[PDB]
């Protein structure tokens, strides 16, 4: 059943993935590294177990629903190829005690980004295959307009190549070609696979609500805002805000890695301490404007001028 070519090759790819994550977990013995999410030391066994559940489920089912691009088999082919490529990059960073960082550092930034991507891959798989059971054809996006767009444009498909997704999105929210399209791909493609899944679109539309001005929100909140930090961990935000400890009201924001679709705002309190706040269901600009009115969110990344969020 397409896109797989031979009978049992999806099963074999799943077995490969599990064994690869087992080895990769063996390479994470260093008691440094951290436990602060996202941590490979816990994500890797969780993701391996999820893949074991997927494998058992699709063996019993033999294996998926209708074949073709955008269904569960296609999703798994791309997902497992991506998982393998990212695992290879991680394995190249880790030892045969690991390399000392002590970051700062280019290398601990790379490793942190890979950890984030592993957190995103885990969440995507968990969202689309709860208990190992594919639900992409029934998946409900949180924002109703976004749900309606995805089902009218993409149908039952749970994943699309960037090019087709961009064409479909652009019938509704036009995407300026070139650098802007590439910045949008980078924001939306949480797993860094060059494909957009229904889960990634769910997260993007929750983060950059409200729907009618979606890409405007993204431009004002991500592209044009110096407080926005892409692919940053909790620990990295802490390290970054240390340098603004003497400037209460310094703040940065980032998509949470643990509560996907929600924001995490780190800021310097009037005590010089670093606090994190995760807003409710309000759009981000409302939380930021109220925090500016209240004195908490005055200096994005410690800079003097706070962008005006009234004007779209
Ligand atoms: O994919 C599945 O396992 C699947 C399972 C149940 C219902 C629909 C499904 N997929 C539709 C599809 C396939 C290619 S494009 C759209």
């Amino acid at each position: 059943v397409a896109p797989w070519g031979r009978q049992w090759e999806e099963a074999r790819a799943l077995g490969r993935a599990v064994r690869m994550l087992q080895r990769l977990e063996e390479q994470c013995v260093d008691p440094r590294l951290s436990v602060s999410p996202p941590s490979l030391r816990d994500l890797l066994p969780r993701t391996a177990q999820l893949l074991r559940e997927v494998a058992h489920s699709r063996r019993a089912a033999g294996g998926g629903g209708p074949g073709g691009p955008g269904g569960s088999g296609d999703f798994l082919l791309i997902y497992l190829a991506n998982l393998e490529a990212k695992s290879r990059q991680v394995a190249a960073l880790l030892p045969p005690n690991d390399e000392l960082f002590r970051a700062g550092s280019r290398l601990r930034r790379q490793l942190a980004k890979l950890a984030i991507i592993f957190s995103h891959m885990h969440a995507e798989l968990h969202a689309l295959f709860p208990g190992g059971k594919y639900c992409g054809h029934m998946y409900q996006l949180t924002k109703a307009p976004a749900h309606t767009f995805w089902r009218e444009s993409c149908g039952a498909r749970c994943v699309l190549p960037w090019a087709e997704f961009e064409s479909l999105l652009g019938t509704c929210h036009p995407v300026e070609p070139g650098c802007t399209a590439l910045a949008l791909r980078t924001t939306i493609d949480l797993t860094c696979s060059g494909h957009v899944s229904i889960f990634e679109f769910d997260v993007f539309t929750r983060l950059f609500q409200p729907w009618p001005t979606l890409l405007k929100n993204w431009q004002l909140l991500a592209v044009n805002h110096p407080g926005y930090m892409a692919f940053l961990t909790y620990d990295e935000v802490q390290e970054r805000l240390q340098a603004c400890r003497d400037k209460p009201g310094s703040y940065i924001f980032r998509p949470s890695c643990t509560r996907l679709g929600q924001w995490a705002i780190g800021y310097v309190s009037s005590d010089g301490s670093i606090l994190q706040t995760i807003p409710a269901n309000k759009p981000l600009s409302q939380v930021l404007l109220e925090g500016q009115k209240d004195g908490f969110y005055l200096y994005p990344d410690g800079k003097t001028h706070n962008p005006d969020l009234t004007e779209l």
